[PDB]
């Protein structure tokens, strides 16, 4: 699919993951 910039969909649980 992609890997540039990467999926955004994956940064909705890259955030709570880290700000947990």
């Amino acid at each position: 699919s992609d890997k540039e910039v990467d999926e955004v969909d994956a940064a909705l649980s890259d955030l709570e993951i880290t700000l947990e």
